[PDB]
């Protein structure tokens, strides 16, 4: 539906890109990961892409895999993972909130009955980072019965085919990996996804046409870095968010 | 989009990040073309046979089933060049990427035993080959990594964390996205994502084969029932394959049942699991209630894989292959008694599979039965795990 | 005796009396069952269908690269046990059962030879007792366990030295006593009468099935068939069918140690003496006076002073042609095979193949149709090649 | 030619078993050992066999295994024994001295050059260790060229055939290790054989006389004086003290 729409609409008519962070539902612990969610909000960031830990996190590099581990040991539960969305949703209901699903968190009872999860807490997409457009019939199904986008990666070695297909399925933006004709086919508006981590890599990407940059390791690296030191990590989360949101300008 | 079928009823699939479809794809098609192609099925049936030893042995247990109805053939898989049945597999593997132009192999490898599987057969046809392996079992497993390295292999240990097989098992895949032009991606069970599963199934049914025609030869009928034990499901898919449409015949796999299936401590998802997506495809698993996946227990480090091929839960599905389980105290005796009265030293692994034959045989001794137990490899990596137990013990 | 004892002047029965009824009850066995079909059959079933034989016949594909020669490896590594001594054990075990013996004695020393005996042993219900040096004991905890998991018993001997002479010393006093229960299992083709014979006899399949799967890929025999020598019961075995070959090479490959003009070599057929040793006729390295001398080889199984009878004969009636190898030819002939063949030898065979990549590359236009024996699985050898490479 | 023929004469001339030790030539060291050997003279010993150090003996048990080993590492070698054959026949020209051979010790370079160095220096035996009289041929040959007495053991699984061949072949006296321990000494008279000393398992006199008593005509005790050696080492006047006890109780032993 429409936070993704309503998002780039006033994005495009303000000339500028979105900046979207990564960072892992929980982490490093189910309070100081709130306080880090709404830190980026107040520093500019227009839409979220949260992740949920999950035990075996093939796609995602290392990183990554260190912060989903973080949440994960510490016990993270997706459920806690929902109730945690549900105060941030209330907290800011305008700002588009995605997912990154692995996808037997999805499967587990019921793709459908997860989907629905998401819409009646209030989730704007969901990303599977192992369903490739060819295995996502039944989440692409799931996905529009309750008014859920479903965010396909579109990457570096797509032919024509799959970007027929990505353009078809996908809703709310494309997730793309580092030129094109995405919109020549009518996709949702693309995000660079590829090595965000300068506000320079981000207006690099906005000239090169894309309506907005989603950088993940450059943010958790920095909850990293200061695990004894939430606030230090608060504050440094501002100067970065606002460096790079205002590198879209 | 795939020139063959990737599921086995609803087990199987292509659950995959989008990046590593191409990759799949072009292996697919390369495989198709090859499995066509006389003169590949003639190269690579030389090379089972005059550097991998093919046929392996059929061998009838002399003492071991005295004084009962039951006659116990063991397939020698542990005579196959490099102790293990997975050098069958591995040599088809890499003739297919020398086919496909590929100049390189990846692997991964826990224990080390795939590694240099691996690491032989690039060896062999010229291929530069590099493995990933934790850095804990690159300490536990000097011997095996100076093997490798002997052969030319380049290990490279990850310690991202964790730093075991399911971690290297990233490094090794994260590379496969970058290089898949360049090398193939040596996976090592009947598991992931199509076309694996049905590959390697295709590399392994001469082992089917070759025991159905040496049974023939030695009793005049097939046998009552094919044993083999069931971690990833290479070795079981491999002995049951050609044995699917002779409906007499038991097929029989044995998942690790650990401590006990009670304690939850086990490897036995196709009986005791949930179906659930991972490693690339639909597959029951072993997963907690809100879908993580478990980790699974077994003291043979080759049947310690939190699912299985899906060709097998497609045939545990329709009634045609039984799925059992034998814990770790249970294979223990199987091993010993192997060792003891008949001068074969198993993997143990394959001894999942020799003590539920016993446990078939003990039950009903006046029973007539002729059995067929596949002995996937050698026993003598195992000899440590074993005296430390039997230390432990007394 | 009721064959011959020797080959030329070489081989012989120098044993104490007391060992004499002993020798003469196990030739008067051996000669019974060479005629008995039902053994030959008992003992070839075994072979195929518990050892695996036929071994393959292996094509090198890199190793041969730019020449004309044509190299290939018999496959005794692929053997149950991982090496040829496997024949000879379940031919000696079988004849043993066929005697009515139900106990085996064996001496051992890195352990491989205890492993084999032990094996045989379990599978044809005989109790199997194995004397190694003490040293030898701490030295390979894995083979001693082996060979009680699949349970002989291993008796360690502390008299001396640790080591497999000092073994053979109390395996042999031993069998002295024990004659009429216990097969004593000479782990090699030299020692007394009709040990070198048996010997011969239960591998000469290794030459055979060569012959024929040679053959067959190439229709026609060998050039030359190479194969090391310590002491000599693999070699004897590859060349026994192709003696009346006369166009096939037999090439026996001693360890030439650090280099023959060191005196650190175990190559007594052309640079030892005839003497008495080990119950037999047989050239040996010996000191001026007589005494036994040592032998050296980075290879353990080819860390023999002396040599089987037969090989000492073929040499004199030049019907075989023995050359050297030494500790570094054969060290970078284990790594070219693990490198490009997949293959990793044991450091006794790799003697033979480093010879065959000599005869390859000092003359490597010639067509040379090679066969090497491949006596045995290396993955024993891998902390000797460890050490040596620093 | 003489000397074991003029003993066991006056042995059973004054009704008596003959007492004969084994020692290694050297052990522990070269003239340690000629000391030893006088020791053994003095103390009664009828007969003496000595021992060559060899590399590599067979055919020997742990005390003599041993007592060899001393020897060889020290260095002593043939060349060495046969000087001291030497300095103790011109010392004792009576008593009957025996060597024990390994055969490549004897083989070495050349069977005939052994036998007439020991004819040369006054051995009057040589038994070979690990030469069965089926391959003795070349030695017999050699010893009678040279009036050297070739020794063979008869073993206690020896059959009639190997007895009557012993019987033939030997001369010196009859080294003696299955019906009555008799019924092989008398089998072994009956064929007119040298007459039999007792080796096996002498080690107290009690053994001696029984060995004498059973009708052989003496006895040997290999490692029992060997033994003794071994025990003092460190103290090399105790050793010959030792050794002299020992050899006049095992003597006396036998004065029936
Ligand atoms: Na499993
Ligand atoms: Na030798």
């Amino acid at each position: 539906m429409e936070r993704y729409e309503n998002l780039f609409a006033q994005l495009n008519d303000r000339r500028e890109g979105a900046f979207v962070p990564f960072v892992t539902l929980g982490d490093p612990g189910i309070e100081q990961s709130l306080k880090i969610i709404d830190t980026l909000i107040d520093a500019g960031a227009d839409a979220l892409e949260l992740g949920v830990p999950f035990s075996d996190p093939l796609a995602d590099g290392p990183t990554i895999q260190n912060a989903n581990l973080r949440a994960f040991a510490a016990g993270v539960t997706p459920a806690q993972c929902f109730e945690m969305l549900a105060l941030i949703r209330e907290k800011h209901p305008t700002i588009p909130i995605g997912l990154l699903m692995y996808a037997n968190l999805v499967f587990n009872n019921g793709i459908d009955a997860f989907y629905a999860r998401c819409e009646q807490v209030g989730v704007d997409s969901v990303l599977v980072a192992d369903v490739p457009v060819e295995e996502s019939a039944p989440f692409r199904q799931a996905a529009l019965r309750h008014n859920i986008a479903p965010i396909f990666i579109c990457p570096p070695n797509a032919d024509d085919d799959l970007l027929r297909q990505v353009a078809s399925y996908g809703r709310g933006y494309t997730y793309l990996l580092s030129i094109e004709k995405l919109k020549e086919y009518h996709a949702a508006p693309a995000l660079q996804g590829f090595g965000i981590s300068s506000p320079e890599q981000v207006s690099a990407a906005v000239r090169a046409g894309a309506a907005g940059a989603i950088s993940g390791s450059a943010i958790v690296k920095i909850i990293e870095k200061n695990l004894a030191s939430p606030k230090q990590m608060l504050a440094e989360l501002r100067s970065f968010v606002s460096a790079m949101k205002a590198a879209s300008r």
